[PDB]
This record gives C-alpha cells, structure tokens and sequence, in this order.
C-alpha cells in the first residue's frame, strides 16, 4: 500500500552526546564578538545558535540565540539584540548561512563598548550513537519517529541538517530519495527549530507534520 511500500535502504535512528570544547576564544565587545564569530568553527555556531533548541541549553523567550541574549543583557543594546534574534534557522539554512547572517547584522554595528560579563565561545562536537530504531517502510517510519527519543529527532532534524547536511534534514532526505515525497520534505522545511526552546516541542511538531503529510 501507501505506507507498506519499502525502501531500498532503511532509516536508522541515531542520537548524540554533545561534547563541549573550550575554544580559548572570548569577546569583551561587539567587534571581538564579530571576530570570534568569523573565526569560529562550525561547532561554535551550532552550539550558540541551534543547540538552544535543547531544554538543557537555557533559553529565554525573545532571545533565539546566545549572541542575541549577550548583546541584550550584557551590552544592554536591544535593537541590535532583536536584529540578531531575527535570523532564520529554517531550511535550507546551515551553520555557514547563519555565521554569515550574523556577521551581516554585526559588521555595520561593530564597536569597542565593553560588556560587563564577556562572551565565552564554546564549541559542540556531537558523538553520534545508534538509538535502537530502524524503519524499512513508511508505516514503520511513522511508528519509529513517534517512538524515538526527542533528542534523536532533534539530531536528525537539526544537528544533522545544519552541521553535516546541505540544509535538509535526514527525514526529508530519506523520504525524497526513497519514496520521492517532495511535499512532505516541504512541509518539514516550514519548521524553524529556533522557535522552540525544547526538543519535545520540536519532536511534536515534526511528528504532527509527518502524520499530516503521510497518513494524508
């Protein structure tokens, strides 16, 4: 049937432990922050921008990333903070796209005003492991993604996409490659992950979208 159709290559569910590395980089002001954003490895941008989707990464609403929060709380510059929070993390945005949008907002605004508490650049490297779910068919896939841990769904929907991928999540890629379902990939591509502060929220949105697209 629709959902009984099978894929050549099954979908394997993975998750990650995020190893957080000290980069020896730190910012006292907007220009230093800009230089650090320019010089940062992808793990740094992923951490301060996308990693906020996790509950552990503490996120205040109305700040969508660490940089925005810092500029707002420490430099007490709101208009700039808002600008910085307004960057889109929806597909097909990758960490390079983000770095670059950030730098675009920062360049004109750069100065030497010193902040209170300086910004510490930290990097994430994911150590990926198998979760224990495979899916051969669409039906299997739906059951799986609904059974998967929230962090697995975050991994496949955010981490794999912005860090490794081309700016398309693993679900989307698997659906299109195997079953050629472009609409479902589109529907997914409509979710901006930065909008959630919590990976369970995120997983809920994702599963809903898939059920909507496939079961329909």
């Amino acid at each position: 049937a629709d959902l009984d159709s099978k894929a050549k290559s099954p979908f394997v569910f993975k998750s990650a432990y995020y190893l957080s590395l000290y980069t020896k980089r730190r910012a006292r002001n907007l220009r230093q922050l800009a230089e650090g954003i320019r010089a940062a490895d992808p793990g740094v941008i992923f951490h301060h921008v996308f990693h906020v989707v996790f509950a552990k990464h503490l996120l205040h609403p109305y700040y969508t990333n660490d940089f925005a929060r810092w500029v707002g709380e420490e430099l007490n510059d709101d208009d700039l903070a808002i600008e910085l929070s307004s960057i889109s993390g929806a597909e097909p945005a990758t960490v390079e796209d983000v770095r670059r949008e950030l730098l675009a907002v920062l360049e004109p605004r750069a100065d030497e005003r010193a902040a209170r508490r300086e910004f510490v650049f930290v990097s994430m490297v994911p150590i990926v492991y198998e979760v224990g779910l495979k899916a051969e068919t669409l039906a299997e896939f739906l059951d799986a993604v609904a059974a998967a841990p929230p962090e697995s769904v975050a991994y496949h929907f955010v981490t794999a996409r912005v860090l490794y991928g081309n700016g398309r999540n693993d679900f989307s890629r698997w659906l299109v490659e195997e079953f050629g379902l472009t609409s479902a990939a589109d529907a997914l591509s409509r979710i901006d992950p930065l909008i959630y502060n919590d990976e369970r929220q995120l997983k809920s949105e994702v599963v809903r979208t898939l059920e909507r697209a496939d079961s329909a």
